[PDB]
């Protein structure tokens, strides 16, 4: 399944899934990363 968790390296308020996305993609190295409705950057990964 996906467990979902904060991007750790993403220090502030997210507004775009795009942005969060690349960070846990690009930086965390994890499935997905989306902008949810808590404001901030929840990196997906596969569990």
């Amino acid at each position: 399944k996906t467990c979902e968790n904060l991007a750790n390296t993403y220090r502030g308020p997210c507004f775009t899934t795009g942005s969060c996305d690349d960070h846990c993609k690009n930086k965390e190295h994890l499935r997905s990363g989306r902008c949810r409705d808590d404001f901030r950057c929840w990196c997906t990964r596969n569990c």
